[PDB]
């Protein structure tokens, strides 16, 4: 589990994990006037690591103004830095650069400027991400098309070296969509994520408001990524507001991946808020946060909702129906395989209701409401405060009764020597007696 949010006060958040055992972090502070990084061995590390400067605003000139979103990357035996800049003389004039350093340590090392990153149409530009896909590399960027009226739209592109595209971009979405077009018609901040021969684009619409959120384009790995109809635009956000849970206008992110390798991580900002006083570029609460991708069984990413703060939710799967998990709908616990709405099966293990070191079980898009048993039977419902909710939302974690080791079983507090267990895939506490029962009762957290 992550503690959200990691980082307070920056926004665009971009994550790499490099091969020397760190995390790389950076990101647009509200000054926008300069270049941080922090390194980590671990992602929960990196909310106390300490930053340091690599890099600061031009006095006068291009590279002067608007330091924005700032990507590292380690590519052929250097360090790259992608931000975007405006000048002093001009603080919209809004354009792509590119830092070089050979250094082993890029906190430590020095930087090259590598100039602008040319395009054949000079306007608004930002944004820029790099990717390779099938050891092609390629650039995708933030950029206006003056022969359309909007911010941005997303362009793609091959390179020719980490600060040089070649040949031609294709311009793959632009923002048409009734929710990409709230206070401003925008298609920011492209992001990579590859799985099962696919490639998952995703963008950021909408003004930077509680309106911000995620969009999604979606090709095959074996296409030609330059073709524009080879990517297809998904009609919802992927990932947006969360009233429930206090998270708006989440967006600008990145992925990067768990400490095992073996999970893919969300990284975005958002705010606490709905709505922003003064000047929204002035503003400076946005924040980092992390949360876990899970993959939906026909190998898209599902990226649930925006999660409360606190530590990170869990689900729970079942010892003999390994591909079912504990879910809820219309409020009844149950076991079920293929979750679309996948917070319908995220749950955070807290201090117990109950008290005496016992455990509790929040919803993740109800928070207040837990896992807890009346007449027997599992339903999700809102703590009223009363002893009694307190109680049968209450149980004592157990070794799994199938599996001592890795398994883990839910003893009711108030009753003792009955345990949450499934039955015709509904949800309830019984008593636990024969082998099946054991299995029916033991449960994995994250696996
Ligand atoms: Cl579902
Ligand atoms: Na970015």
């Amino acid at each position: 589990t992550f503690t959200n949010p990691l980082a307070e006060k920056r926004a665009d958040p971009h994550i790499f994990k490099h091969t020397d055992g760190y995390y790389y972090f950076t990101a647009t502070v509200p000054e926008y006037d300069r270049i941080v990084l922090r390194r980590a061995t671990t992602l929960q590390g990196l909310a106390t690591a300490p930053e340091t400067t690599i890099w600061t605003k031009h006095a006068s000139g291009v590279m002067g103004a608007h330091i924005w979103a700032p990507e590292i990357h380690f590519i052929d035996g250097k360090w790259y830095v992608y931000f975007a800049a405006g000048s002093t003389s001009d603080v919209w004039a809004i354009r792509m650069y590119v830092l070089e350093s050979g250094a082993a340590n890029p906190l430590t090392g020095s930087w090259t400027e590598k100039g602008q990153i040319a395009t054949p149409v000079s306007s608004f530009s930002l944004d820029a991400t790099t990717f390779v896909v099938n050891g092609v590399r390629h650039l995708a960027w933030a950029q206006r098309n003056p022969a359309e009226d909007n911010n941005t739209s997303l362009f793609i592109a091959k390179m020719a070296n980490p600060w040089t595209i070649s040949g031609t971009p294709t311009e793959i979405s632009q923002p048409t969509l009734s929710w990409e077009t709230v206070g401003y018609k925008v298609n920011e901040g492209p992001a990579v994520i590859q799985h099962g021969g696919k490639v998952f684009l995703t963008y950021s619409a909408s003004a930077t408001d509680a309106n911000y959120c995620l969009g999604m384009l979606s090709a095959s790995a074996s296409a030609d990524l330059l073709n524009a109809a080879s990517w297809t635009k998904s009609s919802q956000p992927v990932f947006k507001t969360s009233e429930a849970t206090g998270q708006y206008g989440p967006g600008h992110n990145s992925f990067t991946v768990s400490e095992d390798g073996k999970s893919d991580i969300l990284v975005y900002h958002d705010r606490n808020y709905k709505d922003i006083s003064g000047d929204p570029l002035n503003d400076p609460n946005r924040r980092t946060r992390l949360q876990k991708v899970y993959w939906n069984a026909d190998g898209t990413p599902n990226f649930g909702i925006p999660v409360a703060d606190g530590v990170t939710p869990v689900r729970f799967s079942s010892y003999n129906y390994p591909d079912r998990y504990i879910r809820h709908w219309d409020f009844r616990a149950r076991i079920e395989a293929n979750v679309t709405n996948l917070a319908d099966s995220q749950f955070r293990v807290v201090t117990g209701l109950a008290g005496s070191g016992t455990i509790s079980l929040e919803s993740a898009n109800y928070p207040g409401y837990y896992l807890r048993h009346k007449n027997y039977e599992v339903w999700v419902e809102k703590n009223d405060g009363s002893s009694a909710f307190k109680n049968d939302a209450s149980f004592s974690r157990r070794a799994g009764l199938a599996d001592s080791a890795d398994g883990i079983a839910f003893e009711s507090y108030n009753y003792p020597g009955r345990y949450l267990r499934h039955y015709e895939n509904l949800l309830r506490i019984q008593p636990v007696s024969t082998a099946l029962d054991r299995q029916d009762a033991t449960f994995y957290a994250e696996k």
